[PDB]
């Protein structure tokens, strides 16, 4: 290193900023680093990790996260890779193995400090900035519906122009671990304020005609900052709390299900992550009484609308149906769908990959959730046109 | 201006570049000033106009082109507002009116220098500094075909995967004029290389499995650094030429016709605008006998996919049957239809705005014509589908 | 705003952010907001702020700041205005009063959130970003000297190319609230990496040959976060622990303290920002004992160097000589000084703007703050020619 | 390439566009391709060359220019290299030999289509798109003070503030193949109007208050794209044309001593390049006599100033005395300094690299260049105040 003091090997994993998470056993050789995933701050589910490391440049680092198998998806190890970045802007995956126990990311950084992490994140910067700047369009709206647990704004974006029309409401991340849904997020709004290459797209003032859009780009605000997967700071699944959301507990599902129920709502859509399957795949509420014929229709309409509108998007794979038989109407997509009666979904994107559409360098990330945020537009667009 | 040598008005209009064109028949007083569109270099043909006017920054400036109802399409002044850009990057719509005899520009240019032009342009380096970036593409090659009759190359940019497929074949700007339909293939090649906000789209990849693409940019290109609207150096209409090509008089469509021969060809689209209507649309073939039933079933089939992938597009507007029953097969879309029997269409962009969807400040222009060659790959995915 | 819900005004102040910090005493109507600098988290002293506003578009905001004449430095409030931005991308500044008792903004937001600050902030995420992408340079290196109280690194970027060199060390930000001395990094750094308008420049290059460059963009990362002005977590004055740092209180002088010690030294900056003068200037330690003649002779010139390299920088206005000569070696610069009898400066830059070189819009913010960095390179390279 | 037809090889060499020359004597084989740099249009000066070379994609290129040593100077294929690009964005230099007769490219393109060029050129398109956007700053006019041989503009960009000041005249290119020059004056402007990275400097501002300045980016539009290196459209040189410049052979000239005569003028600066010398360096009129001693004082003391503000500039290395003795006056520098009795150089950048601080990747090229421009403002700055 060309200074004495510099030469040696001198390993440090640090993870206190924005999303991080990591419990270090033992950090001395390169070859021999043992970690634990941290874990949620209040509740024992424990999968989410991001951490860095410095001091291993050209240095071979075999990681191994000691359980692995006692997280909340240890199938979600399987055919995983972890996502790494030397400057938490650019991402690829990294080697990595499971044998039914433990996670071993085995790579050699090129540089002095690298970033690794369970997906491409997306933090509170991030989102402040965009929203920052999505309001001064001509078309976008941010309301702040409330605070979080630790105060921490819950805001709306809402979307269209002066007149009445379909109100369609998106909303995302939940699970404050899948950030993929905030990518998403991100992407479908672009698209609607005519960024980029959206700038001649005649696609969002089509859609301004017929419906006015409600988004929540991050459902969980402090779960993400915490670094947690599942669970709000207070240790609450937001998802198990529309049936009975409290001012304490779940305040984020409060302030929400108090706008759609004083606002309405003909179109509903939950942007979530799964650990487990490598597809992109929609569920609905078919498999519940009280689903009528008209639904079934719109809602088997909608998914070939949106097969139309991207190829990652499939419905082949996905869960069964008494997945969550059991929780009921806990659920946003279920409670929704049964206090409206329109179409409601849950949209899951993969924190592996498609394995239909693989890549090597990248898995699903960032770009690709943007991508089929901005596709769904195309969906929507015709669903609203054929209803 | 501060230095007695630079007060007073002193204006010029100048026209030496890439695609300028005008006829100054005065230009002493800001409100006075008379033009005359120039024409094509060897053709009686004349419409299109690019000039530089300087030394009027703060002036009312009235500029009357005499012959405008003498030109090529006096329809295509009616509702048109002239294009104005202060740096030839950013173009915008000024104040423009159609008398019967005579077009009149009606502005005040806030700043030293200003462009006027009939469409927003796509010069030569814009064009080489793209298919230089293009090339670099893993899925993409450039292929020199010929040299038109100036010296200036045909350039073929093939974008594929290693294996057959179907070939599909996509040229542009054959009238030199239409710079739109550079503006189109920019669009769409950009899609096809996942460039910008079509990074994380598989669209292009799943094509690749269906199809390998022969694009021509740009059929005329010594059309249109001269300034000309619809003819080549040797004053010839390239979409006449289709029967009997010319090393002379037409090698631009000699060179391209060869490759079309010797490739083959499933599906082909030739980019084109029009001056007179305010709407994009298609012409196909089926006003010519020879056009079997299921040639009407996959046309049909297509004109529903792309008004799906795009509100632009609209099939209610366009031109009579008998357009060119008389120029036959002189026509390329006309003539590959018949040798190849595929879909083959001509696509067709408004010089004034799509009055479906204006637009007071650019009205039709290359973001929105580039957004149309972006969503066409979507309908061409649809298609390759269904047959 | 269209809907029933969103009606009225809901006016929010939040601050659970990166640099956070505002105490609220009343937010209902917003002529009457009542706020008041919350202060450093282990220490008395009090001055940044930094804090959202929601649902104020269109509303005059009238924000007093009850304890301002109890903060750190009251005259700082004199000729100040607070810096605002829609999007923490883009910052400027806003009509602010001071009385002697308390210090008012008075302000229409043009959009639904808007945030304020004392000074144009630097985050954690930048400076990961900007070095996660420094260190990919042939010539940086980034190296870890430890840890901040709170588990964030201490991280060391060296510049030089490969072999003796004079070392030169340039350190920012020991108070955290100076946002300003990072800016002011990244700048100098931009310049030694070739980056943008830097590309060509060759002082850089001939600096290499001269001196090896030792630079700390952040002293206090754990106070940056906090929204803290001086002090680290633990409530250290990091600028008055160099004599005796400690590993539980102030570690972040500790170690890097340990490294100037085993690597050597031969000039040293200490880069800060002031509250209450409106000037640029420059700290030695001619008024102190030890000083040698050549000292005063390399300083003066220095100084006459750094005039030359930017018209901000100037002699005539700064602090007189016994400012500290209580706290004495306590201190950065003076420390260094006597152990190593090399040029040792404390650069110190305006809150409120340069007063010799005004500017409405921003006052002093971080381009200014970039680009006095990148001059001071050339005050280095005469320098280093000189002596 | 995978379709028979592109399979072989077919390479095209082709230089119909702005700044092309080439005469192509043989390309069938890609390892005896032989051509001859084609000379200006009307003089027998010949040294520029610019082509496109196509379909030679991994085949070595082994292209031999025959007349090499009947070139204008043949001292500067000495120690040169070519430069290229794939897009006529980034340039590189390429493997060149000269054996005093010949000069050999021997290089192996790596894609489809590449461009080889005697120096990173400069075009029209640029020049119109940077004065464009230049002229919208607030402190920037743009004059066209009349018209080339061929109606091409003589823009004079004029930056300054309101009020008298010294005026700085700064003209380049009057040599059209000198690219270098209009590089050197886009640095210069872009610090100036405060762009990018000189966007918090205050130098410009400063020097506002003392002048006022005169800039001419392109003295020859003509000569610059038809491929010239030394002349205009009508065969003259632009630089012995400053005693009796004409309306018909040398407006160019005739227009801008016209305003420097109708403005005055106190400190001028003419750009060039020069092919032989490997070194930045400037030439006064101290070899003539009527050189005052304040003259000697002033232009001392601005050499010294430009050494300190760039590490390229030096003035060991140049031309000796009476290199012009005989050309007098006709010179622009020599006539200014003349009549005015001002400050004025020639600033001269070479066409291989600087041999001081050489560059393997692209020997001098336009960063360089333009950051050269940009740091003289500084040597500008010192003097101004020293005078
Ligand atoms: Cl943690
Ligand atoms: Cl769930
Ligand atoms: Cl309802
Ligand atoms: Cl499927
Ligand atoms: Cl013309
Ligand atoms: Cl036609
Ligand atoms: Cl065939
Ligand atoms: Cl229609
Ligand atoms: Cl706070
Ligand atoms: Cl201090
Ligand atoms: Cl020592
Ligand atoms: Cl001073
Ligand atoms: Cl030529
Ligand atoms: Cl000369
Ligand atoms: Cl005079
Ligand atoms: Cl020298």
């Amino acid at each position: 290193h060309e200074n004495l003091y510099f030469q040696g090997m001198t390993l440090s994993i640090t993870s206190n900023f924005d999303a991080g998470a990591i419990d270090v056993v033992s950090c001395e050789r390169a070859d021999a680093i043992r970690l634990r995933v941290r874990g949620d701050n209040r509740s024992e589910f424990a999968q989410w990790f991001y951490f860095r490391l410095t001091g291993a440049r050209g240095e071979r680092c075999v990681m191994t996260f000691e359980n692995a198998n006692d997280c909340a998806y240890p199938a979600g190890w399987r055919d995983y890779r972890a996502v790494a970045s030397y400057d938490r802007v650019n991402w690829f995956r990294v080697p990595t193995s499971y044998d039914g126990q433990m996670l071993t990311i085995d790579h050699t950084p090129e540089f002095d400090s690298i970033h690794y992490a369970y997906f491409e994140p997306y933090s509170e910067e991030r989102h402040s900035e965009f929203l920052g700047a999505v309001q001064q369009m001509p078309q976008a709206s941010v309301v702040e519906l409330g605070r979080t647990v630790e105060g921490r704004p819950m805001s709306l974006v809402v979307l269209g122009t002066p007149d009445a029309k379909k109100k369609v409401w998106i909303i995302a991340r939940q699970h404050p671990g899948e950030s993929m849904a905030e990518w998403f997020i991100e992407g479908l709004v672009k698209r609607l304020v005519g960024w980029g290459d959206w700038s001649g797209d005649p696609v969002a003032r089509k859609l301004y005609d017929h419906a006015t859009f409600y988004i929540v780009p991050n459902m969980n605000p402090d779960g993400s900052v915490h670094g947690n997967l599942r669970t709000n700071a207070a240790g609450a699944n937001l998802n198990r709390e529309w049936m009975e959301p409290d001012a304490e507990r779940s305040p984020e599902v409060l302030v929400v299900r108090d706008a759609i129920h004083a606002i309405g709502c003909d179109l509903f859509f939950d942007i979530h992550g799964d650990e487990d399957l490598p597809y992109v795949f929609a569920a609905g509420s078919e498999m519940l009484p009280g689903f009528t014929e008209q639904q079934r229709v719109e809602q088997s309409a909608f998914i070939d609308s949106f097969k139309r509108a991207s190829p990652d998007f499939q419905d082949e794979h996905g869960y069964p149906p008494g997945k969550y038989r059991e929780d009921a109407f806990k659920l946003a997509s279920k409670y929704i769908g049964h206090r409206f009666g329109c179409l409601s979904l849950t949209l899951e994107m993969p924190f592996k990959d498609n394995a239909n559409l693989p890549d090597e360098h990248i898995g699903w990330n960032g770009a690709r959730s943007a991508s089929l945020g901005a596709a769904m537009l195309g969906a929507i667009l015709e669903h609203v046109r054929a209803f």
